[PDB]
């Protein structure tokens, strides 16, 4: 019960300590002269502030929590400095979903958790402060302030002072953001243009990424309009327009085909709308690919549906039609029942030759009389058109869609799942295999003309470029955003000299697997026209155009070198506006200012602020950069990460030292096996896990979830096992320290010392080793579970009584390793061990030599002692056991040769039809034949548990003399009394024969 606040008493003191005393701070004027190996830096990607931290936010960064307090035990200076983020409409959009429900349900609110109210009411905020909040600066009040308390309950090894904000509210940061973009406009990194983004109509601006919560990676996506005339008779429906042209608007990814037009598909209960073009004429689309159009540029007042007619396609059907491309010199307008209202516009071509949706929902008007009755359809308009060969596929002919609708089957527009799979196989083969057939392109492959005949098209008037959102894109505000063509300003993602440059920093840097490299080596081929120009969102304003805010990804790239130099100018404030203690305005340092002290070779400039101040900081800058390490979610990989190195090679262009050198992508993070969602009750905050499992839990936890890629894994019931085994420990520790008269004292030398002491030397070493590999998981494995299982046989093999200066040992050298998953009880610990200093200030237990027959001979014992527990539950009293001193008959040339097939094989035997094979063939085992690959199948599984000798004819260390040593840990927790020792060719002959060494039998 109480198994927990205990920690938490002595885990906050530490942390009071641990600041007034200020141990992870570090400033290089200082630690400079006095390299003991280095300069390592870390980073977390700062968190948008609309929130505490949550638990997946810590697993992300513990990454590196447990990094620093690591390397600075093997001799490196750390400095992993915390900023926090609020450039974004994260802060904004959530602050504005609160305002409109005050307004719409005041208050106190009245609504008819899930709710923006009822989230922050769900931190416990009173009723009159939870409006402070509408103006989103009250956020930033108060919400940073809160993260930073948060993580001082963590324990986080950061110099605290090189905090911020991130928006215009602060005046440091706002000026180094300028000089980033005065640079990017002077190196060529930005342009003014018009382009195709990623649009929230309800945000007023362009939405990539991370303004977003649908899509996080959806992109500017293309098609093909296709424009249809309606035709007289009009339809009895379309009266009032006589004034204009009116177009039918329907749009195909394959321009390709439409020479296999036939008719028009509409599924009549679906709700269209047609408008006036600028143009003048009248298209017709769903109520949303018309809203898209219009921010596309289509409607005279751009992003405004001039609606003239609301309508369902049921009135429509039947309504002459011309079509482009097509002989069918009139085609009708048909109903295909199924017509999903995310894509296109409500309006699909036709190419029954060539899909086979198409050829489906045409075989059924044609095969039911009864279904041109419930909508009208005279025997003109669907009968007599027969699809037309337009492209010929190899394998299945001229007319691929009913070729092979004939031949999977196909009975309705409804046989799904198997009109998507005819789909498949045809759709793709159709697009190089193809090669067209009418005119104009007689015989020429698809991939070659795809483009061309569009061309055509819309130069000749019959078509013009619709594009859509790839999939549905709700915005932060909830908005269902829309691909737009807008002024913007951009990045130059995708220039040639730029991409082709920084591949070469993908290439340098180092990733941790190579899942990670392989998104980067996706994102870069992809990446091209990425705006950054918001009019909306907090943020830092664009200095040429200042009516343009920057958008949450790319203020956030180069800033970690911010993170160099704020403890300096920001004085460890939060927005930065307290006084500097280096006395500069936040005016007072200008794009000259920046530029010296962020490339080497920049001169001097005529500042106001004297030589003195300045070139501190780029001492501190040159001294940290360049950027050692990123440990994020796997989800900024290909946003901000992947522009974290475009900027960090275009700003600085040549100082390729200062690029990033390491970055290890994780998953996200699961409590208790489940999508941590704050909708299904399965949810944790730092500020709640933190008081429900000690810190020094909750981290002990987090090292031991994942360290793959692969989502982690956080179980409370593991988070609670930690809490157990840690105060298990201490009162261990406090059992030894009240019994220094029982640990045996001068020589360590019994068996199980040297066993134990070149066991706890191999281990600190494989901690060693899975530390630096940043693989939590196992530096936890090794380092406690397998720390504890040598302490724990120790105490038990060696009735012999522990050695005392063997016992401070292994205390010191556990307590060791646990400092970066544990710094609060280690450090309770290092005090109480006496040592005046603090853990921080530690070093790296080196491990003494390691005695590796004396490990390969203890696994003998702690072996077969777990073995003949097994024969024992059966039934005695007196006891008996049989060894051997070489291999008995049958299994000195099993053995002999067994190796046969590994000396001259170099990798492994032949499988097991060729085991009985040529043994069997033996003038000697003919007679065991039927046991000789029993004991050979079993011997091999510890070849890969036990290392590569067990075909040696010969052990390492003498097979008896070695449990001589420890009969008496037998004859206590096995509590018979005599056991003798025979070699066994004394023995009864049913053993003396078939047990060899490393296989002991027992009589009782
Ligand atoms: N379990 C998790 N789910 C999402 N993000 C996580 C998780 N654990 C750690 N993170 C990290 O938390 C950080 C929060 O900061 P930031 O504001 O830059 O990202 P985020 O916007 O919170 O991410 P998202 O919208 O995808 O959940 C991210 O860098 C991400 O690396
Ligand atoms: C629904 C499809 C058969 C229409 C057109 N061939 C397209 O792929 O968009």
């Amino acid at each position: 019960t109480a198994k927990v606040d205990f920690l938490k008493k002595i885990e906050k003191e530490i942390q009071q300590k641990w600041d007034t005393e200020r141990v992870f701070e570090v400033n290089a004027s200082n630690l400079e002269k006095q390299t003991s190996k280095g300069k390592y830096f870390v980073t977390f990607p700062y968190p948008y502030m609309n929130g505490r931290l949550h638990l997946g936010h810590t697993f992300s960064l513990s990454k590196c929590e447990f990094a620093v307090g690591y390397q600075r035990l093997k001799g490196k200076c750390c400095l992993f400095p915390f900023g926090l983020h609020c450039t974004g409409m994260p802060i904004k959009a959530c602050a504005d979903k609160l305002k409109r429900e005050i307004e719409l349900y005041g208050c106190p609110p009245d609504f008819p958790s899930k709710y923006q109210w009822g989230i922050m009411k769900s931190l416990g905020l009173s009723d009159e402060e939870i409006v402070k909040f509408s103006e989103a600066e009250h956020w930033l009040d108060y919400f940073p302030p809160l993260a930073i308390q948060d993580l001082k309950r963590m324990g986080l090894k950061v110099d605290w002072r090189r905090s911020f904000i991130t928006t215009d509210v602060n005046p440091y940061y706002d000026s180094f953001v300028r000089w980033q973009f005065l640079t990017l406009r002077e190196r060529n990194k930005i342009k003014f243009g018009k382009r195709y983004t990623i649009y929230s109509p309800k945000d007023g601006q362009p939405c990539m990424d991370h303004d977003r919560q649908t899509g996080e990676g959806v992109g500017p996506q293309e098609y093909t309009l296709l424009k249809l005339k309606v035709l007289e008779p009009y339809p009895s429906k379309l009266s009032g327009l006589k004034g204009k042209n009116i177009f039918l608007v329907a749009a195909t990814l394959r321009p390709e085909t439409m020479f296999g037009q036939t008719n028009c598909w509409v599924r009549p209960d679906m709700k269209y709308i047609g408008f006036e073009t600028v143009n003048g004429d009248i298209f017709i689309c769903t109520q949303k690919a018309a809203r898209n159009m219009s921010y596309q540029g289509f409607t005279k007042d751009n992003g405004v549906v001039p609606v003239v007619k609301e309508l369902m396609g049921e009135e429509i059907l039947g309504a002459s039609l011309s079509a482009p491309l097509t002989s069918y010199k009139v085609i009708y307008v048909l109903p295909m029942l199924t017509i999903k209202e995310d894509k296109g516009t409500g309006v699909v071509t036709s190419v029954p030759s060539d899909s086979p949706d198409d050829i489906a929902a045409l075989r059924d008007l044609k095969k039911k009389q009864a279904l041109r009755a419930k909508y009208g359809i005279r025997d003109d308009m669907v009968l007599p058109f027969e699809p037309v060969p337009v492209i010929e596929i190899p394998g299945f002919g001229n007319l691929s869609a009913v070729t092979i609708c004939d031949e999977l089957k196909i009975q309705s527009q409804n046989d799904r799942e198997k009109l998507a799979e005819a789909k498949e196989k045809i759709y793709l083969k159709g697009f190089y295999e193809g090669i067209m057939l009418v005119d104009g392109f007689k015989g020429q492959k698809v991939q070659d003309v795809k483009k061309t005949i569009q061309k055509k098209m819309i130069d000749a008037g019959d078509a013009l470029i619709y594009m859509e959102p790839e999939k549905q894109v709700m915005s932060r505000s909830s908005d269902e955003c829309v691909v737009a063509l807008c002024d913007q300003w951009y990045l130059d993602y995708g220039e040639e000299n730029w991409k082709k440059q920084t591949s070469q920093c993908l290439k340098n840097l180092e990733t941790f697997c190579e899942e990670t490299r392989r998104n980067f080596e996706a994102t870069l081929g992809w990446l091209q026209e990425h705006a950054c120009s918001r009019t909306y969102g907090l943020g830092t304003h664009l200095p040429w155009d200042e009516q343009w805010l920057i958008e949450s990804l790319s203020d956030s790239t180069i800033y970690m070198a911010f993170y160099t130099v704020a403890h300096l100018l920001q004085g460890g404030n939060l927005h930065g506006q307290a006084e500097s203690p280096l006395g500069i305005r936040p005016q007072q340092m200008t794009k000259e200012v920046w530029d010296y002290v962020f490339f080497k070779e920049a001169p001097f400039p005529k500042t106001q602020i004297a030589k003195e101040k300045l070139d501190q900081l780029k001492q501190e800058f040159e001294f940290w950069y360049p950027v050692d390490l990123r440990v994020s979610g796997k989800d900024l990989v290909p946003n901000h990460l992947s522009y974290y190195l475009y900027n960090h090679v275009a700003m600085w262009p040549e100082q390729s030292d200062k690029w990033p050198t390491a970055v290890r992508a994780n998953g996200h993070l699961l409590l208790n096996s489940e999508k941590m969602s704050k909708s299904t009750g399965n949810f944790l905050t730092l500020t709640q896990a933190i008081d429900k499992f000690s810190a020094d839990g909750m981290r002990l936890a987090l090292a031991d979830a994942g360290d793959t890629v692969e989502d982690a894994n956080f179980v409370e019931a593991m988070a609670d096992a930690g809490i157990l085994r840690l105060y298990t420990w201490v009162e261990w520790v406090k059992e030894m320290v009240a019994n220094w008269d029982s640990l045996r004292s001068g020589p360590a030398s019994t068996f199980n010392d040297r066993v134990f002491a070149s066991e706890l030397n191999a281990g600190i070493i494989k901690t060693d080793q899975n530390y630096e590999k940043m693989m939590f998981k196992e530096a936890l494995k090794t380092g406690f579970f397998e720390f504890q299982a040598a302490k724990d046989k120790y105490r038990e093999l060696a009735v012999e009584g522990m050695h005392r200066e063997l016992v401070f040992r292994f205390i010191e050298v556990q307590t060791l390793l646990l400092a970066p998953f544990c710094p609060h009880l280690c450090e309770h610990i290092w005090t109480l061990l006496g040592k005046p200093d603090s853990i921080m200030n530690a070093s790296w237990p080196v491990a003494g030599p390691v005695n590796e027959v004396l490990i390969h001979s203890s696994q003998y014992l702690m072996e077969v002692t777990h073995d003949l527990r097994l024969r024992l539950k059966n039934y005695p009293s007196h006891c008996t056991i049989y060894v051997a001193k070489n291999y008995p008959p049958w299994q000195h040339t099993t053995l002999s040769v067994l190796r046969k097939h590994f000396e001259a094989n170099n990798g492994k035997l032949p499988d097991n039809k060729v085991i009985a094979s040529e043994l069997g063939s033996m003038p000697e085992l003919k007679k065991y034949m039927k046991k000789v690959m029993p004991f050979v199948a079993m011997i091999k599984e510890n070849l890969e548990k036990m290392g590569p000798r067990i075909l040696d004819l010969q052990l390492e260390f003498d097979e008896k003399a070695v449990l001589m040593e420890n009969i008496v840990y037998l004859t206590n927790s096995l509590e018979l009394e005599h056991i003798e020792v025979k070699f066994a060719s004394e023995a009864e002959d049913k053993i003396r024969e078939d047990c060899c060494p490393g296989k002991p039998l027992n009589v009782f």
